[PDB]
């Protein structure tokens, strides 16, 4: 569902940095210090993350198309 893509979008591309910036975290912890950091983005930084998941989503489906 959308709100699952844009957050996967969001963490995969900003991973690296979050744990750089906090060395030895540790797997559940960063979840959760993800989780913090997504709460406290604002709503439009959200949705911005929402639009380039539905751009890849309808990419992906065009795609399959084309496979199938």
């Amino acid at each position: 569902k959308r709100p699952m893509s844009a957050y996967m979008l969001w963490l995969n591309a900003s991973r690296e940095k979050i744990k750089s910036d906090h060395p030895g975290i540790s797997i559940t912890d960063l979840s959760k210090k993800a989780g913090e950091i997504w709460k406290g983005m604002s709503k439009e930084k959200k949705e911005e993350w929402d639009r380039k998941a539905e751009d890849a989503r309808r990419d992906y489906e065009k795609a399959m198309k084309e496979y199938e």
